[PDB]
């Protein structure tokens, strides 16, 4: 359990990490920040793939984790167009960033991370 909540943490991490490195790519045109938001990306991706092999064996979990999933997916699907429009674009890019907002993946995915990390506290009680 204490390896999950760690787990669950640096997917925040690595999220936000995403996020605020295609901000930095929109600013300043800088290749790093762009380097940044793949890396995040990718470490998004491996770290999901990681804990689910972590609560294989935990349906309820599996099933949130399959949820968070979804939320990341369209929200990492949301800065890569962002980022793919980039600052050479940038008024297509911030129209889009802009436009994005309305689905509050961001607040969703908090949201969604939120009832893993209660549902492992929880667990761990129980337990
Ligand atoms: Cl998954």
């Amino acid at each position: 359990t204490n390896k999950a909540l760690l787990a669950i943490s640096a997917i925040q991490q690595a999220v936000l990490e995403a996020e605020t490195s295609e901000r930095g790519f929109l600013l300043t045109g800088i290749e790093t920040y762009r380097d940044s938001y793949i890396r995040a990306r990718d470490a998004l991706a491996a770290r999901l793939d990681g804990l689910r092999a972590v609560l294989a064996d935990n349906p309820e979990q599996i099933a949130h984790i399959d949820e968070l999933r979804l939320l990341t997916d369209m929200r990492m699907a949301q800065l890569g167009r962002v980022v793919e429009l980039g600052p050479e674009r940038m008024r297509e890019a911030l129209d889009i960033l802009e436009q994005a907002r309305v689905d509050r993946l961001t607040e969703r995915i908090e949201t969604s991370l939120s009832v893993l990390t209660r549902a492992e506290q929880a667990l761990l009680i129980q337990r």
